[PDB]
């Protein structure tokens, strides 16, 4: 049968590398293995497909399909999730990567109903760019200084960048 | 500082028994641990409290408490989301332990929540028990049949139980 | 087919509660499970057996078994990995625990070598005694001091105590 | 304080590729990070170096080093034990990936010792190439048959290869 794993965690934890060796196993084994993502060994290579919606996971026939990789999941939304479920019951491994939280340390739609309902999670630390120490936050700094509480995803012009934080040197600015 | 480990899986995979595994290290490194509950080595014990509410948790005064385990964190609602974010954020080391899905597979609220949000997440499996298999749900059974999708959980005078089985052999039965 | 986990770590990890955790899991299954250690669930309990010589496992009639977990492997000398081996060829799910290093921060035969053979291996660590940060290590004292690199294991009279430590507390003092 | 961190597993488990992965956390946190092995991010890139001998690691000036990977450790003898544990005394995370076992199934030194002293081991599976299960062997082929447990590693002219199989698909065949 099928099952569901997932891959988390904040923005340099390395989850798409992590998701690629997985899938790299499946080749290996002979398996025929392809990676959904938001737009080789003797032969046998990891299919990547670019799609801008969820609902094109369905359009492509996967009945041959071993191994079935999503990436960045957090880009879609919960109809993801009924999708996940109807292909590990279809009987596929699926592999789902994706962030645990935004720049606000608020919860990533659809990570939380995924991580529940999946049979394995595993959540990858980075390293703090402050303090060297694990972490588990993305710092997004706008001007030299800590993005506010509601500051938009989107700017024009504005200086801006993200590194690795532990809890502990991570600031959201107030509004 | 502090941080947030969150131990979840099904019913019968030994969530409370690794809670109380990891809050006993605390206990041989001579720091204070409490758990708290719905309702020792050389001196130095586990002081355990059975709370009816999320809410009481902030009513005890735990300035000087090291680590705090909250124990089937399903049976309180969002708002000890908050409460865990506050005590880790206050530098205390918190690990709660609760249900990933229901017996319907549904995610239990508030374990997504929890997950999405912490330093650590562990999932526990059990062993199915018709196959032997590593298992990730929990199967529900009224009178020797699986439970339908719409069984409440409270019944009077039924025949019930409960066993650990993996996706292949955990049925919801139609309403 | 059977397989090997093995579980390992300092002395105050937790090893030995982990090995239970597992078990008790097989019971849940309605699975048959023994521990073998150096010398209850609807009618289905662990069936624990306590030996002397690592020889003595083979003695007992485990056709039937599902599950078997030794606690304490260090206590073993070299024979304890074969036995293990067959076990595991035979079919039986084989749970083992053990300390990783002694005191000096020497490896602990045999577990190096069933470490290197087991399909699984989990290092627990603990809490540091000193900082409370992971711990890796087991600091000995005599009368208050650190253990010296040449001191017997077995002493008369001697005030002596163990305490988890990370490598940066642990001292083993020149002889 | 330093630490060592193992990564171990069979033939086509990816060791190589999750050393790389934690090391490219290094990158991203700005530490300084550098790979031996058997002979980039806003200008911070893991420096390689090639190697045919453990002695050479140490005429390297790796004082300002922050993380230092060692892969293929299993190339390696004994000495590398010695050089790891003062590397991570003198307070650098190393992080040594290398094969558990040979294709015979035996321990492949020095990963066992190496297993035993650190502070962390994680042993990936890979996928059998028979069954689709996770994977713990390497089974070497040698004209279509497995290869004879007293058969030499270097051959000339012989059809040769490997896959990944679990212990239920991996033969040895008789000397
Ligand atoms: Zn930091
Ligand atoms: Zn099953
Ligand atoms: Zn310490
Ligand atoms: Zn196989």
């Amino acid at each position: 049968s099928g099952w569901i794993e997932c891959i988390t965690g904040s923005m340099f934890s390395g989850k798409s590398e992590e998701l690629i060796r997985r899938l790299r196993r499946g080749i290996y084994a002979k398996q025929k293995v392809v990676v959904f993502k938001p737009a080789s060994h003797n032969g046998n290579a990891i299919e990547a497909i670019n799609i801008s919606k969820a609902s094109e996971i369905m359009t492509h026939d996967l009945t041959n399909v071993d191994v079935i990789g999503i990436d960045e999941v957090q880009f879609f939304d919960d109809e993801i999730v009924s999708i996940v479920e109807k292909l590990s019951a279809d009987g596929h491994r699926v592999i789902v990567a994706g962030l645990d939280m935004d720049f606000r340390g608020e919860p990533f739609e659809p990570m939380p109903k995924l991580m529940a309902v999946s049979e394995q999670v595993t959540k990858l630390q980075a390293v703090c760019a402050v303090c060297g120490s694990s972490s588990s936050r993305t710092q997004r700094l706008i001007n030299g200084k800590p993005a506010k509480i509601d500051d938009p995803i989107i700017l024009v012009g504005a200086n801006e960048s993200y590194e690795p934080r532990c809890r502990a040197h991570h600031i959201v600015a107030p509004s």
